[PDB]
C-alpha cells in the first residue's frame, strides 16, 4: 500500500469548444498540498479533503495532457490524464463536376471534410444515388489529426444523365461511448453528352433564283441528349427557322429559302450544331442567280390586216435571246420582228425564249403572246 494521487476521469473525449469535470483524488494520510496541472481555463471548482474538482472549460486544443498532484509526506504524488477534443463533420463538401462531360470519359469525384476528428475515426464515402462508389476508412491516421478528403475517378456513362453525386462523412465515437456523427454534402447533379465526330449532313441544291422557294435540310444522328442539342441553320447571312425534330438520338431540321438579293453568285449554306461545349458545322456553296423574265411586246395587241406589228422580246442584260426560232441579232439585245397583219394572223401567237447560264447550267424562260386581227369589210 503506497500512498497515491488519481484523476478522474483518466481519458476524456469532450467536443471542442465544451467543457468537463476533472476530480483529483488521494489516500495520504493529510496533504500538504494539492492541485490540478493544466494550461485550460476553469470556471467551476470543488473540494473535499483527500479530493479536488475543477470545471475545465472552452477546450479547443486536440490533446492537453492534465496532472492532478498531491503532495504527502513530503513526497509529490502524481496522476496524469488525457483529454480529446472532436469535431463534428460539419462541412462535407463535393467539388463542383464538369458542367458536361463526355460519355466514356472519365471526371474525379472529391470529397473535402476539413476539421473533423479524430481523423481516424472518420470514414469517407463518394455515392452515386443510394449506392456506393468507394468507401475509405482512415483508422491508422495520426491521434491529433483533424480533416479527411476522398477522391475518385468514375466513367461517365449515358445511363448517368442527372444522375445525383455526394459525398458522406463518418464520425464513429462508439468505442467512446458517443455514438455516431455523420453529415452529407448537397447532392451534385452530372451531365453527360455523347457527340459523334461526324459533321451535320446538310441537304440543298446547288442553284438557287432570288425569289424562288426551296426546300432546304439538316440533319445528325448519335446525339445525347439530342433536346439539349442546339442547331443554327441560315443562308450566308439570313437566319433560316428551321423546325428542329427529335427522332431517336438523331435531330432533323427542316426550312425554306428565298434569295433576297443577298448574294447572287458564290454563297454559302451553313448548319452549325451545339452540344455540350462541343460543336459541329457543315457548309455548302451555293449559287444565286437573278433571271429577269424575257418581255414580249406588241406594237399592238389588235390590228386591222394590213396594218403593221412589230413583236419584240427583251430580256436582262443576261441572257440569249430567241425569238421565234431567230436568235437575238446581235446577240444581247432584244430581237424584233417584224410584219403586215394579215386575216390568218389573228389568234396567232409568238414565242419569246431567254437562256441563261450559271455556274456551267443552262437555264430557260419561255413566254408567249397572241395577237389579235379586227375584223372589217373590204
Ligand atoms: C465552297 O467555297 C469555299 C470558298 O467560298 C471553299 O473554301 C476553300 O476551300 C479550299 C480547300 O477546299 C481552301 O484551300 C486552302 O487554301 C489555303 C490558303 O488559304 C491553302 O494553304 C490550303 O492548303 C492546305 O492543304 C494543302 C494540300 O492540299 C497543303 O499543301 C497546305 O499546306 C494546306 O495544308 C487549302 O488548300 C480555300 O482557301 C477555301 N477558300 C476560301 C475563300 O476560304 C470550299 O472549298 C468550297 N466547298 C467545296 C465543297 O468545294
Ligand atoms: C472526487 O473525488 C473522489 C473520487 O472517488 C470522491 O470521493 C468520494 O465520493 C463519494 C461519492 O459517493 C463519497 O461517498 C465518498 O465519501 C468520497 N470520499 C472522500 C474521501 O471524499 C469525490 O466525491 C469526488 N468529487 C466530486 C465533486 O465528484
Ligand atoms: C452538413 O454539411 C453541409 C455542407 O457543408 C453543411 O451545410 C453548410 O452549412 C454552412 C453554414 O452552417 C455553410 O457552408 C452553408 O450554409 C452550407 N453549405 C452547403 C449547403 O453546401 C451543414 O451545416 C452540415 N450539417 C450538419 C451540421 O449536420
Ligand atoms: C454558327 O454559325 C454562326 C453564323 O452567324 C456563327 O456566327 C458568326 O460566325 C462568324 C464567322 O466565323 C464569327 O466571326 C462571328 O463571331 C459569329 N457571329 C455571331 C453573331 O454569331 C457561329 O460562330 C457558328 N457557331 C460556332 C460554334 O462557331
Ligand atoms: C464559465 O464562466 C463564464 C464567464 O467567465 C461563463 O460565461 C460560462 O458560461 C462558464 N462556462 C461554463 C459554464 O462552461
Ligand atoms: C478512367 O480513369 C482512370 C484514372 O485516370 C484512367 O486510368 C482510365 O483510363 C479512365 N478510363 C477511360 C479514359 O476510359
Ligand atoms: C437529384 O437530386 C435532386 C435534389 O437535389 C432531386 O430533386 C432529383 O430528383 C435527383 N435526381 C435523380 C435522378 O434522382
Ligand atoms: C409590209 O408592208 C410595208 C408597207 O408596204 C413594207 O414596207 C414592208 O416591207 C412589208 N413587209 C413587212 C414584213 O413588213
Ligand atoms: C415553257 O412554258 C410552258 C408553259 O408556260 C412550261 O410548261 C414549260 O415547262 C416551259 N418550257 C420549258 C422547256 O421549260
Amino acid at each position: 500500500e503506497p500512498f497515491w494521487a488519481d484523476l478522474q476521469p483518466r481519458v476524456a473525449f469532450v467536443e471542442r469548444g465544451g467543457s468537463l469535470w476533472l476530480n483529483c483524488s488521494t489516500n495520504c494520510p493529510r496533504p500538504e498540498r494539492g492541485g490540478l496541472e493544466t494550461s485550460l481555463r476553469r470556471n467551476g471548482t470543488q473540494r473535499g479533503l483527500r479530493w479536488l474538482a475543477r470545471q475545465l472549460v472552452d477546450i479547443r486544443e486536440p490533446e492537453t495532457q492534465p496532472v492532478c498532484f498531491f503532495r504527502c509526506a513530503r513526497r509529490t504524488l502524481q496522476a496524469r490524464g488525457l483529454i480529446r477534443t472532436f469535431q463534428r463533420p460539419d462541412r462535407v463538401e463535393l467539388m463542383p463536376l464538369p458542367p458536361w462531360q463526355p460519355v466514356g470519359e472519365n471526371f474525379t469525384l472529391s470529397c473535402r471534410v476539413p476539421g473533423a476528428g479524430p481523423r481516424a475515426s472518420l470514414t469517407l464515402t463518394l455515392l452515386r444515388g443510394a449506392q456506393e462508389l468507394i468507401r475509405r476508412s482512415f483508422a491508422g491516421e495520426p491521434p491529433r489529426a483533424r480533416g479527411a478528403v476522398l477522391t475518385a475517378t468514375v466513367l461517365a456513362r449515358r445511363e448517368d444523365h442527372g444522375a445525383n453525386f455526394s459525398c458522406r462523412a463518418e464520425l464513429d465515437l462508439r468505442p467512446h461511448g458517443l455514438g455516431l456523427f455523420e453529415n452529407s454534402s448537397a447532392p451534385r447533379e452530372l451531365r453527360t453528352f455523347s457527340l459523334s465526330p461526324d459533321a451535320p449532313r446538310l441537304a440543298a441544291p446547288r442553284l438557287l433564283e432570288v425569289g424562288s422557294e426551296r426546300p432546304v435540310s439538316c440533319t445528325l444522328d448519335g446525339l445525347f441528349p439530342a433536346s439539349e442539342a442546339r442547331v443554327y441553320l441560315a443562308l450566308g447571312d439570313q437566319n433560316l427557322s428551321p423546325d428542329v425534330t427529335l427522332e431517336g438520338d438523331a435531330f432533323v431540321a427542316t426550312a425554306t429559302a428565298t434569295a433576297s438579293a443577298e448574294q447572287e453568285g458564290a454563297r454559302q449554306l451553313v448548319c452549325n450544331v451545339t452540344l455540350g461545349g462541343e460543336n459541329r458545322e457543315t457548309r455548302e456553296n451555293v449559287t444565286i442567280y437573278s433571271f429577269p423574265a424575257p418581255l414580249l411586246t406588241l406594237s399592238e395587241p389588235s390590228v386591222s390586216e394590213g396594218q403593221m406589228v412589230t413583236v419584240t422580246c427583251a430580256a436582262g442584260a443576261q441572257a440569249l435571246v430567241t425569238l421565234e426560232g431567230v436568235p437575238a441579232a446581235v446577240p444581247g439585245q432584244p430581237a424584233q420582228l417584224q410584219l403586215n397583219a394579215t386575216e390568218n394572223d389573228d389568234r396567232r401567237s409568238f414565242f419569246c425564249d431567254a437562256t441563261l447560264d450559271v455556274d456551267g447550267e443552262t437555264l430557260i424562260k419561255n413566254r408567249s403572246a397572241e395577237l389579235r386581227v379586227l375584223y372589217a369589210p373590204r
